[PDB]
């Protein structure tokens, strides 16, 4: 299956999130405590780069979600079948793909032809003058409960950096959970410490 170990690599490729507490009114919170985001239906899912040094031109980002119960790693995560058969198409994604990108015209979705893993790739783009990261806003089209799909079991979202060529510079992930209260969910799973 596809590996999820933390690779920082020459370039010392670090993911961020902003701290955005547990209120009731927010869309999408990130609980270091349980390396995990809980974030709303297709709401922008802002995800931090952070690099040491940048990596060289032609850099990719790519996002590609697992099972992170070892009993259901093999089964590839997407969209159950009322989700993909909707109309929240953006003209871009594939109807299947449980991980999109939001506002980048260089957005590319892969089928993998022998593990039929779904990926989303983005170039890479430095940090904006007078930044320290640069940030991807993704969006998940499809709730951790939808008794179709994910069916409840939690996920994880493998963040990989490759060069033109596809070589892996560096890779990171975070447990995801796709629902309506981020805020509340998140306090909750941490009342669990
Ligand atoms: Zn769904």
């Amino acid at each position: 299956v596809p590996s999820q170990k933390t690779y920082q690599g020459s370039h010392g490729f670090r993911l961020g999130f902003l701290h955005s507490g547990t209120a009731k009114s927010v869309t999408c919170t990130y609980s270091p405590a349980l390396n995990k985001m809980f974030c709303q239906l297709a709401k922008t899912c802002p995800v931090q780069l952070w690099v040491d040094s940048t990596p060289p031109p032609g850099t990719r980002v790519r996002a590609m979600a697992i099972y992170k119960q070892s009993q259901h790693m093999t089964e590839v995560v997407r969209r159950c079948p009322h989700h993909e058969r909707c109309s929240d198409s953006d003209g871009l994604a594939p109807p299947q793909h449980l991980i999109r990108v939001e506002g980048n015209l260089r957005v590319e979705y892969l089928d993998d032809r022998n593990t039929f893993r779904h990926s989303v790739v983005v170039p890479y783009e430095p940090p904006e003058v007078g930044s320290d990261c640069t940030t991807i806003h993704y969006n998940y089209m499809c709730n951790s409960s939808c008794m179709g799909g994910m069916n409840r079991r939690p996920i994880l979202t493998i963040i990989t950096l490759e060069d033109s060529s596809g070589n892996l510079l560096g890779r990171n992930s975070f447990e995801v959970r796709v629902c309506a209260c981020p805020g509340r969910d998140r306090r909750t799973e941490e009342e669990n410490l």
